[PDB]
Parts: C-alpha cells; structure tokens; sequence
C-alpha cells in the first residue's frame, strides 16, 4: 500500500496543504509529526511506498537523511516525494535512474541541512 | 519532422541495431556517417544534418558519444540546435523530454545528463 | 582589475559582512544592491556591474544567490561573463577557480556546481 | 602512511605505468592484483591514505564501488585517485565537497560498470 509521512516542528505552518498533499498522491495512512518518524519507517513493509512532499520534512541532516533513504532502500520499500513524482524514469535507463535518483537526493539533503 | 544521425568508427560496430533504432524512433531521414566522433570539422555529414534541420524539426542520435567525443563541440552543438528550437532526442534516452511537472528541475535533469555524458564521452 | 557585486533584499541581512567579503577577496570597486534577486530588468545595478566590467577583469560575489534567483538569467549572466572574458568568482567558493590539472574535469565541475546553485537560489 | 592499489585482469596490460603512478604520489607499498584487494583494505587503518590510479582499478560494479568507499569512509581512511587530485576540496565548502565527492565517485562507478 502507500503510506504517508508529514512534519512540522513550530506552531505556525501549513499543515493541511502537506496533509492533503500526501493525500492526493494515495496516503492510505499518514504518520504526521510536531519517534513517529521511527513507528513511520518501521511499518513500512517490502512493497509498500514511502512518501513525503519533501526531503526537508524526511529531515534536515545530510548523513541521517541518506542513512534513511539507505534504510528504505534495505528493506525496498518505494521512496517517491510528492513533489519529486516521476523522478524514478528520468531517462529510460535504469542505471543512470538510480544514479540521478542519488544525486537529487543528496542535492535536496544538502539544501535541507544548509538552511 | 524527425531527422536522425548516425555516426560509426569502423564497420565491424552494429550500424544497423543504429540505424534501426534511429527509425524506430521515427527517423524519416538518418545522415549517415564513417568517422571518428573526435571533432565536426572532420564532420560534413554532421554539417549537413545540423543545417537541414529547422525550428519544428527533431533531431536524433542514438546516443551523446555518437554526436562526439568533445565536451564543448557537444554542448555548443545541443545549444545550437536549442537555439534553433529543434528537438534533440536520444533514443537510449527515451524519457529524458518528458515534460514530467516542475520545468526548472526538468531543464536542471537535462543540462546534467547531457554534460555528464558529453564528459563521458570525451574521456573515452 | 577586481570588481564586486553585492546585493541585499533588506538592511537587517548583515550586509557589512557580504561587502568586507568582497573587500577581502580584492574588491577595488562594489556595486552595491538593495533588491530582490529575482531578476535583472529589476536590477539597474547589476546592470552598469556587468557593463563596467571588461577582459582581464575579475567580478567577484559572495554568493550565485547574489546573483539572482532565477537559473536562466543566473547562467546566461555566468555566461556572459565568460564571454566577454571576465573571471567570475565566488568567495564562499574560493577554491573553484583552481586549475587543478585537468581541464576537462574543472569545467565540468563549474558548470555542474553552478547550475546546482543557480536552482537552489531559484527555488527558493 | 600511503597504501597503493593495483589492478589488471588479462596478460596484456601497462601495468608499469599504473604502478609509477601509485609510487609517484607517495605509495610506501602497493598491492598488485591480476582477495589482495581484501588484503590491501584491512591492512589500511585509521589515518591512513588509500591510492588508485582510477575507480575502474578498484572495481566496475557500482553497489560494490559505493560499497567500498563507504567501507574505506567508515575506517576514516582517505581514498584517493592519482587521476583525480585535488577532488577533495573543488571549492572550499567541506560540505559541497563532500557531496561532489560523491557525485564524481559515482558518475565513475557507473562509468567503470556501464563499460
């Protein structure tokens, strides 16, 4: 199935639109966050798909980010952002995929971390 | 319409899985070409295809290297044809136009593949 | 000759940082900036920066972000540089300029790093 | 100190070169493979420099490649390739160096594999 995860750490953010996003992609169920993230990961099962609007809410740490996605990727679950879609077949050539899959992902876990 | 390039070293590389591929993904002409892919100045046919092609046209090639083996000549040449609105199209690279939501990180995807690869290339 | 740019979106961005940056890395002139980087034909500034500086100069800013926030504009402004031959430099990205050995590789990673930047600066 | 790593497969290789070149930029010794690879990454302890000509040397299968480095990364073993000096700082920002890192020793990993 598709399972969802949101984050908001103060108390002034737009939390629908990221609730409704996760919706709108297929959330079956959303584990929203002010541990949760723990329960989120490891209910997850092999065929599932893991989904954030964005890299920023999975986290703001370059190392633990990646450590995450490798996790996902361990236990193959699908990592899909919501605002990333298609992101998987950017080319048609699985390799370069997977490669520009990292890339995006570190790019985006730098951005996070930097700001 | 769909314009198709296709270079080869030798003749013992498998110009026809090119050629073939070329016209599977629509090429109704395919400027063929015997020659190294080092430089265009040793290139007429390259010459010939580049000029044939016009705004509203797409231009083909099974792969970067097959355009070349010089990272500026390359880059300069998918400016050129950008310039002149011609689709570039790599065959091995099937989904690489696809207007696929967010344009800026679309554009971003293509001038990294293009590069790495137009580097791929050269070094080689 | 070296030139800077500096441009700051209000007063409460600590701007004496950004221009002693540039003094530092060698700023003989600064073209100083309050204005969003969200484009250029905004930016009258940038403008008589870009205009003033010629071959042999260098243009020198803290930050692409500097620059702008918009990807196009940002390249097509690195590129103009690069045209009319004036060294762009980063001074939070000192060790760019370095040629270190191979020339392919070096290009490669401006374009790449560049590019990156000139995203994030405009997504945000 | 510095440890040296080389690598060819066939009976028809400028192997003398690879080896020059491992010893021109400091190796003190160098293991030669035509499981010395093995030999060669537990010999290599912390604060320790790790030396290949090019990645392709050190293997053409992305996982592994990746897998290695990460393995040289977790014994804080510097990699380095003679090809690619100075890769460690391009611009001055450890962090966008480490993330480049990354991408350039990826590009070449599917680069050694795709060939």
């Amino acid at each position: 199935m598709i399972i969802g995860y949101a984050r908001v750490s103060s108390l002034d953010q737009n939390l629908e639109r990221q609730l409704e996003n996760l919706k709108t992609f297929g959330a079956e169920k959303i584990f929203t966050e002010k541990p949760i993230l723990q329960k989120a990961l490891n209910f997850v099962e092999m065929g599932d798909r893991f989904i954030v609007e964005s890299i920023d809410r999975l986290g703001r740490n370059y190392n633990e980010v990646i450590h995450t996605v490798n996790y996902l990727k361990d236990k193959e679950v699908q990592l899909m952002i919501t605002s990333l879609p298609m992101m998987n077949e950017v080319t048609g050539n699985p390799l370069l995929d997977k490669f520009m899959k990292d890339l995006i992902i570190r790019i985006l876990a730098m951005v996070s971390e930097q700001e």
